[PDB]
């Protein structure tokens, strides 16, 4: 049972950590940990419908869709990650576009981007590096008009070099694999992990920093997420942080390019909230549950 496992885990971690808290403090951390954590006992994926008619899977461990059912998967790729990134604009002028892709998933963002990028300029050479700890063998295929392009990408996984296209999806943990990427400054980072409470390793200040080294200054970092913790971390690293919407808003970041701007209530929350904390993996070797626990401890000023 998840509850049982999680409580043990927490109790166990606190002892290792040698933290001291009140009972009230303990109760509260546990209550939130139980509510925000994922399902470590589960694994596998389940097929599901999406509003725009594309398919997605639900990941049983994370308890989340690869893509938002409410938006539709193509629509999310397009409006949360492709457009806001601005690669399509850059494309007409440019001869190369580089994308850093965080979480290969079913390959939707990449496929959606490539269709547009190529429509805009057929001759563009595209460099993609992606990170995927759990590559799949069966993928739901995108409906037309993205089916051709999707299958084309899938054929080329995981390593491909071509006139137009360079692809590397590096299997394993991104935290490990990222250090290998050198001499790459991305035009776009598509940061598409499962949600931060769910998938904590990929949203720490520490990981984001590694991402930072790999982004062109005028490049854009995009995610569906508007997590306060994530935004606060981006600000810490020097990004300009902004919002994208197709109501739930996303985040757009750049070190030096312009970003659309958040809105008054967004700023307020960011200033006001207890939850506007970074999240922390300093060695980058931490267990995901742990990263979450550490966060709750900070948030609740047990620390
Ligand atoms: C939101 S999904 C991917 C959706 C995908 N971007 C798409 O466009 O179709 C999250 C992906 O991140 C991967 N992931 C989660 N944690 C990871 C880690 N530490 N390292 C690498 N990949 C991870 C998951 O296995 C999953 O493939």
């Amino acid at each position: 049972k998840r509850e049982e496992y999680l409580k043990n885990y927490l109790e166990s971690y606190l002892r290792k950590k040698e933290v001291s808290l009140t009972e009230e403090e303990f109760n509260v951390i546990l209550r939130e940990f139980l509510r925000f954590a994922y399902n470590p006992e589960e694994s596998g994926q389940e097929i599901a419908d999406t509003a725009d008619g594309s398919k997605t899977l639900i990941h049983k461990t994370y308890g989340e869709p690869y893509h938002s059912q409410t938006a539709g998967a193509i629509r999310e790729s397009l409006y949360k990650f492709v457009r806001p990134s601005r690669i399509l604009e850059k494309a007409k002028e440019r001869k190369v576009i580089r994308i850093l892709d965080v979480g290969f998933g079913l390959g939707y963002n990449l496929a959606v981007a490539l269709k547009h990028l190529w429509e805009v300029n057929p001759k563009l050479r595209v460099e993609i590096i992606s990170f995927e700890k759990e590559l799949l063998k069966e993928f739901p295929i995108l409906p037309e008009p993205y089916r051709e392009i999707h299958e084309f990408l899938l054929e080329r996984v995981p390593e491909y070099e071509g006139e137009r296209l360079s692809l590397k999806v590096l299997l394993g943990d991104a935290r490990k694999r990222i250090k290998e990427v050198e001499n790459f400054k991305a035009d776009a980072v598509f940061h598409d992990a499962f949600s931060p409470y769910k998938n904590p390793e990929l949203w720490t200040l520490d990981f984001l920093s590694l991402i930072k080294e790999r982004i062109d200054e005028k490049g854009y970092w995009v995610s569906y997420s508007s997590s306060l913790s994530v935004r606060k971390s981006l600000l810490t690293l020097g990004f300009k942080v902004g919002s994208s919407r197709e109501i739930r808003k996303g985040t757009v970041a750049s070190l030096k390019a312009p970003v659309p701007p958040m809105e008054e209530n967004e700023v307020r929350k960011l200033v006001l909230s207890p939850f506007a904390v970074p999240m922390r993996d300093e060695k980058l070797d931490k267990e995901p549950l742990e990263i979450l626990i550490d966060y709750l401890l900070k948030v609740y000023k047990i620390s």
